[PDB]
């Protein structure tokens, strides 16, 4: 409440010590769960570690920084910020706070910079990756992370005012640091942005060409079965085969392919049917193709269409996440900048409300370690997998 020393206005509403303490119980409850879920899944359930799990399991280590020091946030916050705990607990604190926001920044990056590259860029480089390259481009990223954290290490603590455990970030004026600050999140930010609307373009293209096969089969047939001329079939066939071999192209399912085998020779075989004036004979070859497909096709469509809803959720939840749990302190903090620039440190009420704005928004940045859960969950067809066969087991 009171004016700090070295032109710092901090305020400590009621709100932030009677409603942040149970809301950091819930995050580190769930959190601690489904991370824990998680790390069974990915270190014991599975014994294949693919590149994009090694990408994905960086935020389950990620967390966990998270999940330690969320019981010694739950301490501080109660006692109004006086930390009970010596100088080193505290500098360990507000490092792995860091390593927590920046790491989680970083590989919610990579995890949409590779999901990029499988949809947009099947066939590039960057897709063929091995695991141990995967490991040095992680041990690479974690080095940046370290670096740009690792100075919350040097200084000393606690900050008798009691004795508070924070680096005051909010009383810097913006500069050189708080300028980096800003664009290790908005470059994060532009990425993520971008390739959610590249890859979420490019699959509901995918699943509206499927869908556009699909319906000018079925609807071909319609035509058929009420055509009245012996003309109007032969011409309705073509439509279906080709169709019939645009669907085969399309696919990135071994008695699926073959099933597009037996789809176009019983077209052929109806088109020869068609082209000798058999109305009634090619009519009913064209019902034979109504079982064929309903054996053959319809499964692999419906394994299709559900691998690409899937594939479009988990684009949607890792950029939703990385909006809702890191633009808000950014927003906060950005109009922060603005104030220290415009009424100075003379008068402090002008940033009483900002301050409960800021803390409330920080609570939104310790919500990565339960939506994260989300993100490990629509990642692979393992995760639902594993609890519908735990589920099995009664
Ligand atoms: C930082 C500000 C100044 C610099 C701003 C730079 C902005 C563009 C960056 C990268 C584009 C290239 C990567 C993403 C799109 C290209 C994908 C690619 O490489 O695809 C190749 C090929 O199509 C596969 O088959
Ligand atoms: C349990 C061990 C499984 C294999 C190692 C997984 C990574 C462990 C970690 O770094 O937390
Ligand atoms: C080299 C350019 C660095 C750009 C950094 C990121 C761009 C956005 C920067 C902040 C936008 C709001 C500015 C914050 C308060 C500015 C007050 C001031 O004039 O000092
Ligand atoms: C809007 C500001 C972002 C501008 C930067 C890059 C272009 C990204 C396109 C807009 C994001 C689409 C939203 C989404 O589908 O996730």
């Amino acid at each position: 409440l009171e004016i700090d020393k070295k032109n710092c206005c901090v305020f400590r509403d009621d709100f932030i010590v009677k409603v942040l303490p149970p809301v950091l119980g819930l995050e580190f409850i769930f959190g601690l769960l489904g991370n824990g879920l998680a790390l069974w899944i990915f270190c014991f359930h599975l014994k294949s570690w693919k590149s994009s799990r090694i990408f994905l399991f960086n935020l389950v280590v990620a967390d966990f920084l998270l999940i330690i020091c969320l019981p010694f946030l739950m301490d501080n916050y109660v006692r109004r910020w006086d930390w009970k705990f010596g100088d080193i607990p505290c500098r360990l604190m507000l490092f792995m706070l860091a390593m927590n926001r920046q790491g989680s920044i970083i590989f919610l990056t990579v995890v949409a910079v590779d999901r990029y590259f499988r949809v947009v860029h099947p066939h590039h480089a960057l897709n063929k990756i091995s695991n141990r390259t995967a490991a040095i481009i992680s041990c690479l990223l974690w080095g940046i992370t370290i670096g740009l954290t690792v100075h919350l290490l040097k200084k000393k603590m606690p900050i008798q005012n009691a004795n508070l455990c924070s680096s005051f970030s909010i009383c810097h004026t913006f500069q050189w640091h708080e300028a980096m600050f800003l664009l290790e999140f908005f470059l994060p930010l532009g990425i993520i942005l971008f390739c959610s609307a590249r890859i979420i373009w490019s699959l509901r293209q995918r699943q509206a060409d499927l869908e556009d096969n699909w319906e000018t089969l079925n609807d071909n047939l319609k035509v058929i079965e009420k055509a009245d001329n012996a003309a109007q079939v032969k011409d309705a066939l073509t439509k279906m085969r080709a169709a019939a071999l645009d669907a085969q192209k399309a696919t990135p399912m071994k008695d699926f392919r073959h099933g597009f085998d037996i789809l176009v020779g019983q077209i052929d075989d109806a088109l020869k049917l068609a082209n000798e004036g058999k109305v009634k004979e090619a009519q009913a070859a064209a019902e034979q193709l109504k079982t064929t497909r309903n054996a053959y096709i319809q499964k692999y469509l419906m394994d299709r269409h559900a691998k690409i809803k899937r594939a479009i959720t988990f684009i949607m939840v890792v950029a939703i996440v990385f909006v809702i749990c890191f633009l808000p302190s950014v927003v906060v903090r950005i109009r922060i900048f603005w104030l220290l620039h415009t009424s100075g440190t003379q008068n402090c009420e002008v940033y009483r409300s900002v301050d409960l704005a800021f803390f409330i928004t920080l609570s939104f940045t310790y919500m990565n370690v339960m939506l994260d859960p989300v993100v490990y969950y629509f990642s692979s067809p393992s995760f639902p997998n594993f609890f519908s066969t735990l589920i099995n087991r009664c």
